[PDB]
């Protein structure tokens, strides 16, 4: 289980149109704005950001997606 | 069942921010936009959108997107 949330997800989207290799350092970043964006959805306060449970977007997922995006281009057609 | 690709979902986030209130004609443009972006990953020619079976987004399903992404920002906090 673990799922993207809709919020997280257009932070995300808005991020790779900008740039779809982020750094490490982005990396760190869109994980910081994945959670919290993801609390004050579920009226969760940020600072426990860790109320999410399973749903902790951890920086190997948002590496993930972008590897995983960026394959999406790698087509046929 | 039915679900949203990772490719219908960056032309739909793309367009709720330039618009988050699409009218009736632009709705039908964002489901032409859909159903072909998701036919060119499934090797599939977008003349036959039908092969999608299913996972073929209806404009209500456009409709609904909006909506409710729409309700994700009437929040608390």
């Amino acid at each position: 289980r673990f799922k993207w949330g809709p919020a997280s997800q257009q932070i995300l989207f808005q991020a790779y149109e900008r740039q779809k290799n982020p750094s490490k350092e982005e990396r760190e970043t869109l994980v910081e704005e994945c959670n919290r964006a993801e609390c004050i959805q579920r009226g969760v306060s940020p600072s426990q950001a860790q109320g999410l449970g399973s749903n902790l977007v951890t920086e190997v997922r948002v590496y993930n997606w972008f590897a995983n995006r960026r394959k999406e281009e790698a087509f046929r057609h």
